[PDB]
């Protein structure tokens, strides 16, 4: 759920998902088009088609289970969408701790009009 992808997020970057991550540049939070503004913008769109992936699941509403073994994200064992939803949100949070070292604050609230370009999933 989006809930927890939040908790994960503060969990991997010490950065609170709201509002370090919800308005971030092209692709992190509400929608999504055009050229992905830096890395860290690369991971929400990359999480997107992640999520694009899972028609018939809810990744916004359905909670799924981890635990931590050492520093690492493991899914544990839900529904296939639960599983599937997990590494998903898995896969963004450890993308966003790579990517920490560029993160730029003036992507955050980033206009929808300057979206310009586009990319495939």
């Amino acid at each position: 759920s989006l809930l927890e992808f939040g908790k994960m997020i503060l969990e991997e970057t010490g950065k609170l998902a709201i509002p370090s991550y919800s308005s971030y540049g092209c692709y992190c939070g509400w929608g999504g088009k055009g050229t992905p503004k830096d890395a860290t913008d690369r991971c929400c769109f990359v999480h997107d088609c992640c999520y694009g992936n899972l028609p018939d699941c809810n990744p916004k509403s359905d909670r799924y289970k981890y635990k931590r073994v050492n520093g690492a994200i493991v899914c544990e064992k839900g529904t296939s969408c639960e599983n599937r939803i997990c590494e998903c949100d898995k896969a963004a949070a450890i993308c966003f701790r790579q990517n920490l070292n560029t993160y730029s604050k003036k992507y955050m609230l980033y206009p929808d009009f300057l979206c310009k370009g586009e990319l495939k999933c």
